[PDB]
């Protein structure tokens, strides 16, 4: 496995997005991994619709939260997801619209829990979604550098790992460009269940 990898440098990651005052991080994180696996498999980088999930993924709760599994499942059962351009983000749940199926995935896989070595292996193949405890003030006001806590392991926020170095994970948040390092945060690799519990619940989409 590479000692380091950054999917942003390989053309598999779209510009940073902003979920606004809507608790749809479960949608932004999940969709991000689908945008990435599609580019890795087809060579085409396309920005997809988070709003579609917020409005139509009924098993989840729009701006009130949701789970990764149900998001990936919706995409699969629905036969695909539309683009950001065709179904723009409003930061508020609204009536589910009919949509075109531009990008599709075949399934999703979970990574063994609290095993950063296995997580490293998954990330080396493609960006993966993970849940973390983002309740600490230090995480919320993070600006730059390698974040090393403090933070607990109570899962309450979804983000995406788009790369790593020997000492840290490169994490893509969905709070816009003005948070952290242009929308990203470098989190220290500490083993166990990971910093802020980042290694507790990882998943990634699959596409033949």
């Amino acid at each position: 496995l590479p000692e380091q990898i950054d999917w942003r440098k390989k053309g598999a990651v779209t510009p940073v997005k902003n979920q606004g005052s809507c608790g749809s991080c479960w949608a932004f994180s999940t969709v991000s991994t689908v945008e990435s696996i599609n580019q890795i498999r087809t060579g085409n980088l396309i920005s997809l619709s988070e709003q579609e999930l917020v409005d139509c993924d009924k098993k989840n709760h729009g701006c009130l939260g949701g789970a990764f599994v149900f998001a990936y499942q919706y995409i699969i059962n629905n036969g695909g997801i539309d683009t950001q351009a065709n179904y723009p983000y409003k930061a508020v749940q609204g009536p589910c619209q009919a949509a075109s199926k531009v990008v599709s995935i075949d399934g999703y896989n979970g990574v063994p829990f609290c095993n950063e070595x296995a997580l490293k292996q998954a990330v080396a193949v493609q960006p993966s979604t993970v849940a973390i405890d983002a309740s600490s003030a230090q995480f919320q006001q993070y600006s730059s550098g390698i974040f090393s806590g403090p933070c607990g392991t109570k899962l309450n926020h979804g983000v995406t790992i788009v790369g790593y170095q020997a000492n840290y994970w490169i994490v893509r948040n969905s709070w816009g460009r003005y948070w952290g390092e242009k929308g990203y945060i470098r989190m220290l690799r500490v083993g166990g269940c990971g910093l802020c519990g980042i290694a507790r619940l990882p998943y990634y989409p699959t596409k033949a």
